[PDB]
């Protein structure tokens, strides 16, 4: 059964609720982004209307084979009417095609669902500036002050300079990047670009990347592994066994692997600066874990909320424990008292 925090009251609508069967009274299913915890339950047999971005609709059609007739793509930053209710989609600064949804209820309430997001000051000059939001359904993934990480710009800078140095010292080194869902594409794209190579990958991953409307993509990626010196692999293979094995297959083209695991947050953020990060090494294989996040830091989240000044906040992440729920409610109150709303 569908939880309350996936329901938009006063409407026929749910959000990211595809794993509950037929939801009683839901007449349109919104999907915020193509990550499996959120799409769970969609397939080619789904027969109700789905509303989402263009990119999210490309993946629905090509990867889960949902029939065209039920996919309803919407443009961003545009007032649209759905079953008599005004809605707007906004960039969530998460993975490709990830949106926030504004619902303008018939009775005058305004609701913002962030879906998954990385808060940014640039959202303060979206169509959010123009009016008041009563309810915020918030991605509270890193809602605790210990969650700090660098900007995405600093992390990419670290990865580019690391890879460029290594390969210029040893032209026979191969660079490998771990992946398991969409998002974080900039990690492997920016590395390839500085190395003058295309990114090589399996057919299934190539297909996935072909749905994301990235400009000049055909110039950046390929299925011919032999022609590329940056290879993508499944995240589970980004370990010393997985990498030695993969090196066998390259057939004596390369004598060194430099690999990157893009994670979210890890406790080595409590002590270490991005500049100071070092790999784990075994023989001719080094692995760097790098804190490239697509969720709000605690401070980025706080700023966004204190700008928005919502009347009520409903968390969508970390909701299954009382300790979490209680901790989050305390920060909400602090933030409200500090800013004075
Ligand atoms: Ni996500």
């Amino acid at each position: 059964t569908c939880p309350f925090y996936k329901k938009i009251p006063g409407t026929g609508f749910t959000v990211d609720a595809f794993q509950y069967g037929v939801v009683e009274g839901c007449t349109a299913y919104f999907l915020t982004h193509f990550h499996s915890d959120h799409y769970a339950g969609l397939s080619k047999h789904f027969t109700f209307p789905v509303y989402c971005s263009e990119i999210t609709g490309n993946l629905l059609k090509n990867k889960l084979h949902v029939q065209e007739q039920y996919i309803h793509p919407l443009p961003l930053d545009t007032e649209c009417i759905v079953n008599g209710v005004k809605v707007v989609l906004l960039d969530a600064n998460h993975c490709p095609g990830a949106v926030m949804i504004l619902f303008y209820l018939p009775n005058g309430t305004v609701i913002l669902h962030t879906g998954d997001f990385r808060a940014d000051p640039s959202m303060e000059r979206s169509l959010l500036a123009d009016q008041k939001v009563h309810m915020l359904y918030l991605d509270t993934t890193y809602c605790s002050p210990e969650y700090t990480f660098p900007s995405q710009q600093e992390v990419i800078r670290f990865a580019i300079n690391t890879a460029f140095e290594a390969v210029t010292l040893n032209p026979h080194a191969l660079v490998v990047c771990g992946t398991y869902s969409i998002g974080k594409e900039k990690v492997f794209l920016a590395i390839a670009d500085v190395l003058g190579s295309k990114v090589g990958m399996s057919q299934e991953k190539y297909k996935t990347l072909q749905c994301l409307n990235i400009p000049e993509i055909n110039s950046l990626i390929t299925t011919d592994m032999c022609s590329s010196l940056v290879h993508l692999l499944p995240m589970m293979q980004i370990n010393f066994k997985g990498l030695q094995s993969h090196l066998k297959k390259c057939g004596g083209k390369y004598n060194q692997i430099l690999a990157f695991r893009p994670t979210g947050w890890t406790h080595s953020n409590k002590f270490t600066r991005i500049a100071d990060v070092i790999p784990q090494t075994k023989g001719n294989i080094s692995i760097y874990g790098i804190p490239y996040s697509e969720h709000s830091s605690y401070l980025e989240m706080k700023r966004f909320v204190q700008w928005l000044k919502p009347q009520k906040i409903i968390p969508t992440v970390n909701v299954g424990t009382w300790k979490s729920r209680s901790t989050m409610e305390k920060y909400f109150r602090e933030w409200k008292l500090e800013a004075g709303y």
